[PDB]
């Protein structure tokens, strides 16, 4: 599977039929059938103790890998009744500022879109948690072209050292907390993976303040490849699924 004419999402539910499913993801954000939910309750971030290990492109994006063996980077709070610990982050992103985005926003994309990926301390592992339904939460944050991120900076500057699929570079003493806009107001509703295997595992929690990177900064992610090292060049853009249908789901907000 890819990203491609040939092996892209509208392909993907040869292999993993719930692309057609019932939740999956992304989705588009209709700003007038999003309901505010004065119940939700404010998200509870703490990367403070998040400790990154490895950055690597593994064909399809590159992960920022964490180490999940204690609490250290939770998501709880919010739409959620568990703890969730940051194993991975990832962003999605396009071949023009333009578009990238996963989610949109009443049809509107954003350059990219950070993900970062939790699962449930309820079960065990990160493997066991996705047979769940609440065994993921995955954090959205749009990025918008402006001022520069400086959070985001270490990323940028170690990209040109993971070109091709299957590169790594060690990655210590990352902290993801540079990467968080000001404002944690959210958006939330049941989903899936974004990627093959597709599943219906994660409790989607999008933020409504995208945070600003620079040109230059959201031009290095354009430079990474889909290929391997003496490959012919495969540009890594546009390794974003489209919006999917919403199937009666109800998209809650913490504002109106
Ligand atoms: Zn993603």
């Amino acid at each position: 599977w890819g990203y491609g004419k040939h092996n892209g999402p509208e392909h993907w539910h040869k292999d993993f039929p719930i692309a057609k499913g019932e939740r999956q993801s992304p989705v588009d954000i209709d700003t007038h059938t999003a309901k505010y939910d004065p119940s939700l309750k404010p998200l509870s971030v703490s990367y403070d103790q998040a400790t990154s290990l490895r950055i690597l492109n593994n064909g399809h994006a590159f992960n920022v890998e964490f180490d999940d063996s204690q609490d250290k980077a939770v998501l709880k709070g919010g739409p959620l009744d568990g703890t969730y610990r940051l194993c991975q982050f990832h962003f999605h992103w396009g071949s023009l500022d333009g578009q990238g985005s996963e989610h949109t926003v009443d049809k509107k994309k954003y350059a990219a879109e950070l993900h970062l990926v939790h699962w449930n301390t309820k079960y065990g592992d990160f493997g066991k948690a996705v047979q769940q339904p609440d065994g993921l939460a995955v954090l959205g944050i749009f990025l918008k072209v402006g001022s520069a991120k400086p959070g985001l900076q270490k990323v940028v500057d170690v990209l040109d050292s993971i070109k091709t699929k299957g590169k790594s570079a060690d990655f210590t003493n990352f902290d993801p907390r540079g990467l968080l806009p000001e404002s944690l107001d959210y958006w939330t509703y049941p989903g899936s993976l974004t990627t093959p295997p597709l599943l219906e595992c994660v409790t989607w929690i999008v933020l409504k303040e995208p945070i600003s990177v620079s040109s230059e900064q959201v031009l290095k992610f354009r430079k990474l490849n889909f290929n391997g090292e003496g490959e012919p060049e495969e540009l890594m853009v546009d390794n974003w699924r489209p919006a999917q249908p919403l199937k009666n789901r109800q998209i809650k907000a913490s504002f109106k």
